[PDB]
């Protein structure tokens, strides 16, 4: 079931949600034209270890050989970093990280653009990134999740996009993926309603084609079946007793930290 965190168990997830940002902040420098995600893999890993003194949650995950997904343009999540993809000017790219401290998890991912953005490019990642917002701020004790997914969807389609159906958001804490499943769309399945101590996260995947997936015969790597661009972005949040309460906050994220409602 849904397991209602303590003030403790929140408090191991504000460090293990800071650590999470942290790497995404710190790598910003090395993504440039050239690169490869082989190598932000490896970077990403020696920080995680060596300095933060943490560990990836993603190595070893049902058999993932590496410590984050990278994810290129038309894929939608779950890229499998290697040192034979080399980024170019305008890509768009999503670094999501996963990070395990005192038995806690932390997940988020945003999206970067390699050297000079291409309009497309840069409104998907835009459009993404305040859908994602939105639904945050719809976030409060005693609202339906099946709200947000309909607010998100109806967002996105609005602006000429479309949501992925298949991957979702979801519940986390001491597991890497508990429940509930957090649908980005508007579904009659979706039935929960919220309470002060749930945390999850919310990571909408949107396309700039049709909404339509397909699964790399690696078995992780997931991609558009059209080849339109795919744009994602997270956050591991903990609802409050008057809205909520962003863990993985950046400094480069324009929404404010704690969300109250009144
Ligand atoms: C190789 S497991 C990676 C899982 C992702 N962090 P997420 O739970 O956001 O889909
Ligand atoms: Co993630
Ligand atoms: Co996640
Ligand atoms: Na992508």
């Amino acid at each position: 079931a849904i397991s209602i965190k303590t003030p403790e168990d929140i408090e191991k997830m504000r460090v293990a949600g800071r650590l999470a940002a942290e790497v995404l902040e710190m790598i910003e420098p090395y993504v440039k034209p050239g690169v490869s995600t082989g190598e932000l893999d490896r970077i990403c890993n020696d920080y995680i270890v060596n300095e933060q003194h943490a560990v990836s949650a993603c190595l070893g995950y049902h058999g993932y050989p590496k410590s984050v997904c990278i994810s290129i343009n038309e894929v939608v999540c779950h890229g499998i970093p290697d040192d034979a993809k080399l980024l170019k000017d305008g890509d768009i790219v999503n670094i999501d990280v996963t990070v395990i401290k005192d038995g806690f998890h932390g997940d988020t991912s945003k999206m970067f653009i390699v050297g000079k953005p291409t309009i497309m490019g840069e409104r998907l990642c835009r459009i993404t990134q305040e859908s994602l917002y939105l639904a945050l701020r719809m976030v409060k004790p005693g609202i339906n999740l099946r709200e947000i997914g309909a607010a998100i969807q109806k967002f996105v389609e609005a602006e000429g996009f479309s949501v992925v159906r298949e991957y979702c958001g979801h519940g986390i804490g001491q597991g890497f993926h508990e429940e509930p499943q957090v649908l980005h769309y508007d579904s009659r399945e979706t039935n929960v309603v919220l309470k002060p101590g749930m945390t999850f996260t919310i990571e909408p995947m949107v396309n700039a084609g049709k909404k339509e997936i397909r699964t790399m015969k690696d078995g992780w790597t997931v991609k558009t079946k059209d080849r339109s661009l795919s744009a994602q972005y997270e956050h591991t949040i903990v609802v409050t007793d008057n809205g909520c309460e962003i863990l993985t906050l950046r400094k480069d994220d324009t929404i404010p930290a704690i969300i109250s409602h009144d």
